[PDB]
């Protein structure tokens, strides 16, 4: 199943999307001008491109970390960004009460892994009509995301995309499950499924290399979309992740 | 570090504490029925008691599935625990706004393992100055536990209960680490430390499995043991309990070594 | 099912047996040493006493580590054990061919958690009529065990102790699954079960206070006994006072039925 | 490094081999068969090729279960793999005193995972100065395969392939770390890592299974695939060997 976000097509045959931007909104100049960055590089390529931010994150690491700028001006600035690159963009939600009036300009909405059985929550953000992403919690096996799909479902929203984010391996540890994916696939009515390979290593060239490796691997397996907290550096890593992914999506699904 | 909670001391040295009750709240009658039971059957041991429920199931499967009473109806119920039994309570929150209006009832506030690492509803708990049960996620390590902790501490709250639950071992099914219960100790300023027999178990007759972990948890010299029942059937928690409290007895009465 | 090792009976319903002892055989004197102050210990506190050794240690840390003094000069030492201080011994076989001289001189013969898919040692070890340790392998769920029982009993033999050493969980760390010991027993016709409380703790960074927590939490599960080894690994001097708690939650737990 | 067998260049940056075969010897006529399906895909495809089997099965459900021909009589078939086809073997060697027999004929010696640790038997192997395939053992970081290494490089024998096969994932269950290949490559001397698909996935259609696993690893980079596995074979070695061409075009970042 395919989902057309503004003129992107978000499709597990479809050429990937790239869903990256910054973890906080801090301001309208600082947001555009990493946003520029991400949009030059991804359409000198020709990648789609979905520019990620939170305006108020709930879980940092410290409860007096910057959490953002908040909704009202929150949602100001994803306007502006939208009006001066035209794409779409995403961003989290943890309040229900939050839900209409972000789901008013984001295209996308983001239900947070930890958040994710939150029934209140859930309803709230299906009742948006907006394309949902659902990240996958790392004690979750792929075989139970398709009760949170069935909650969406029964609350009237199925424009739902799936988060790969790692499992829980042992102590402080996370393993991505290649086969994971076609488990979600397969279950899940072959929704797009997206792969978040930065919180996937946030536990482990250096992280460069891995962040590659473990890209590539899972792209290899027929995603609709690469997710990033994550210059000359993005380019490489998108060219080698474009060449992976224009392989594998030229050809057809096997017999 | 010991805890007091009305007049009973909760403490990894002292003797255990039980906390125990039912999944949900469903109506007044039926919650004083099972109260009453723990009630009577932990004063005959002398185990000190404090009645565990829910007034929201914010997380089933379906959206239409039963939640419970609400928080309104709720904690009306938990003021007639109160009342009637003279006891301490506790229940989980989900969300900061409930935190000040359920802590003017309810003696201790648990937070949720999938919610702990939620600054806004950390922030909003601790403000209240009640005790605490944290739950420990299945996905985290026993030596981070410590990072929940130091966000109450930064909060003004150190009236701190550490819950374990066990840990995500492969897909659907967990474990208790044994020696975590140790490490929650030595990391975490020896705060009590209190074993959640029953989810521990939830991805896994049952009866006898139950005794059994809980029994190993308590052998580690715990500060309490945290349980549901209908879960344990009612019926067999006296004959549960003389178990554990032997076992207890036994480990508090030897010198830490 | 219990099983008799000579006068101490075994099983998940008597007071624990402790199989204690060394590493690796790698001298008399030392051997005779070390076993001597087990036997004091355990003969004051009353608790039955079975002493390990490797004569042949296959898993070293280096190729040329000592290997032990090997399975001729191993069993001279074994008999030394059992004439000097008239308890049994249990040693572990790597080969087919080392179990009939082995199984001749030791009372429990141990097979190694790594090669207990093998099945010419599991005929080999079945053959010999002796009583056998099987070590679950760390990679092995309890409810799999019956597999390597069932292989036994077709070899004939059914006096098979199963010994618990954990779990592998995440990389390079075990964890004990309190719950795997009444699997075993449910599934493996309540054979003896055992706690290798030493090798689950192998991963683990003081030690001390983490083997009693571990084989204290073990022991109330109802077990049949524990197995450990110390070093002149638990500090042999401590010994007495690690006994004494696991003694005391052993005999409270074997005094009260088992809850139906 | 790379490691030459026969003909045959092993390595992380080269073309991948395929190491493929059956699970045990049965017969003569059999595996001639199944070795010639292999040798005609592989050569269309314009891959290298090294036949893999196993003379005993040492781990049955049944004392009475079938257990292979044996040492004797699968060397004897081995040699006549060898000398049908013109490719290399790989077998793998469960006690010290058969590593010099085998070595003898099979050109690969493959040291199982759960044996590893054995001392005798990594020295044995060692000492024939054939190449070994380490499988890594399902409990193992990673990080800890160069302890391996450094017991064969103590025992004299440097041409060592590491082989994934997964990793221990609660009860009866594997998963395989991505990133372990990299942790390997980077801590043993680059020495060749090969992908285990099989061993990987026994836990866990199962064809598709198969195909996602093994292009998810081939991605990372690697010098081989263990494949024990309508003509699947065929469909599935074409789309391992695009994967693989383009990933060994690009340059190393
Ligand atoms: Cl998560
Ligand atoms: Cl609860
Ligand atoms: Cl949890
Ligand atoms: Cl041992
Ligand atoms: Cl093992
Ligand atoms: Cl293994
Ligand atoms: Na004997």
């Amino acid at each position: 199943m395919d989902i057309k976000i503004n003129d992107i097509t978000l499709g597990n045959n479809s050429p990937f999307v790239l869903f990256g931007g910054i973890n906080v909104l801090e301001s309208l100049d600082s947001t555009l001008q990493t946003c520029a960055h991400y949009v030059e590089v991804t359409r000198k390529l020709g990648i789609p491109y979905i520019f990620k931010a939170s305006f108020d994150k709930a879980n940092r690491s410290s409860i007096h970390s910057y959490r953002g700028v908040g909704l009202e001006e929150g949602l100001k600035i994803f306007e502006k960004v939208k009006a001066e690159f035209g794409i779409p963009v995403i961003t989290d939600v943890h309040e229900p009460h939050q839900c209409q009036p972000v789901a008013e300009v984001c295209d996308v909405i983001q239900l947070p892994a930890r958040l994710a059985a939150q029934t209140d929550l859930v309803v709230a953000m299906a009742k948006t009509g907006n394309v949902v992403n659902i990240k996958k919690p790392q004690f979750l096996s792929p075989s139970q995301m398709k009760n949170i799909v069935e909650k969406f479902h029964e609350a009237g929203n199925g424009k739902l995309i799936l988060c790969e984010r790692g499992s829980s391996f042992g102590y402080d540890n996370l393993v991505v499950d290649m086969l994971g994916f076609g488990v979600m696939k397969q279950t899940c009515g072959n929704l797009p499924v997206i792969f978040d390979v930065t919180h996937s290593l946030q536990t482990r060239g250096g992280r460069r290399a891995q962040a590659l490796d473990l890209a590539l691997a899972g792209m290899a397996t027929r995603l609709a979309g690469l997710f990033l907290e994550s210059l000359h550096l993005l380019e490489d890593f998108l060219i080698r992740i474009k060449a992976l992914d224009d392989l594998i999506k030229s050809q057809p699904i096997l017999t």
